């Protein structure tokens, strides 16, 4: 619970999208010597999205773990009549702006390291039945060069009891080029098409944020940089199914994009768990360093 008089505004962090995270100075004293920290609140509030909010305010706080965004606390905000999130504040921003900015300095080896950290934290995710749905470099943290972390959990959802995957149908968009075939299809989310998912964000790691490079510019490229609507899907959907894949980037060795295929497969029970995919980088990090 934290007091809406010393929650001061300094930037915006990321935009919404039905939500929006701001940088923010909580400074009690007033004296201007105080914590920054990372403010999300509803871009348009609703019954809806105030009930979802909720729910990703439960998801955040029930998580503690090193490889995930700590949750700080809510301000109830305009007296009582708005409801903000309070997270912890990372200076060096999204892993995906990191790399983009040194990307000569990070090295095959770092790559791997903040690769296994992002399955590390997934797995801890899976422990409570959580399902990401939204894994992309965008919304991954850097806290320091040797650390990233797990930095947004507004898609996030909750597994019914025994239940394997989740069917949501939502309005709007989606981040098509990121989804598992079986989500494009059927709405269909699950800890294997975060696996799907996870494969995408390995993909973004070896390509260095090159923008040609991004799955979007690649996809269409397959499909056809002359389509629009909803011939787009009819399309990632057709060769998705067909075994149409994202290329090997540039550089990127031949074990690292097996990890990449075997993330991509169209059996949702034969896509490997976190742990496997935690296990087998770490090996190759430790075959490679130790
Ligand atoms: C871009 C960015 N820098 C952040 C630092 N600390 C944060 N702590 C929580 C978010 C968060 C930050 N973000 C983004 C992450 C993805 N969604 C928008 C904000």
């Amino acid at each position: 619970q934290f007091e809406e008089r010393h929650l001061k505004f300094l930037q915006q962090l990321g935009k919404g999208n039905f939500g929006s995270v701001e940088m923010c100075r909580y400074d009690p004293l007033q004296d201007n010597t105080g914590e920054v920290v990372a403010v999300k609140k509803l871009q348009h509030s609703t019954e809806e999205h105030l009930r979802d909010f909720e729910r990703e305010i439960e998801i955040l706080k029930s998580l503690q773990h090193d490889n995930i965004v700590k949750y700080k606390g809510v301000c109830y905000s305009a007296g009582r009549r708005n409801l903000k999130l309070i997270m912890e504040y990372l200076p060096y921003g999204s892993l995906r702006d990191y790399l983009q900015k040194h990307k000569e300095r990070i090295d095959h080896i770092k790559l791997l390291q903040y690769t296994s950290q992002i399955c590390k934290g997934m797995e801890y995710l899976g422990t409570k039945r959580y399902i990401h749905r939204d894994l992309a470099t965008r919304n991954i943290l850097v806290e320091n060069e040797n650390r990233v972390k797990i930095g947004d959990f507004g898609l996030t959802k909750v597994l019914p009891q025994d239940k394997e995957y989740y069917k949501v149908k939502e309005p709007g968009e989606s981040p098509i080029f990121w989804y598992a075939p079986e989500s494009l299809t059927e709405s269909k989310f699950s800890v294997a098409s975060d696996v799907w998912s996870f494969g995408v964000v390995l993909y973004e790691l070896f390509t260095y944020i090159e923008k040609s490079k991004s799955p979007p510019a690649e996809f269409m490229r397959m499909i056809g940089n002359d389509k629009q609507g909803q011939m787009i899907v009819f399309h990632l959907i057709e060769l998705l199914k067909n075994n149409g894949r994202l290329p090997r980037p540039d550089g990127c060795p031949d074990e690292i994009y097996m990890i990449m295929t075997e993330c991509w497969n169209n059996n949702v029970n034969q896509r490997p768990s976190f742990r496997d995919l935690a296990l087998r980088v770490d090996q190759i990090r430790d075959n490679m360093a130790g």
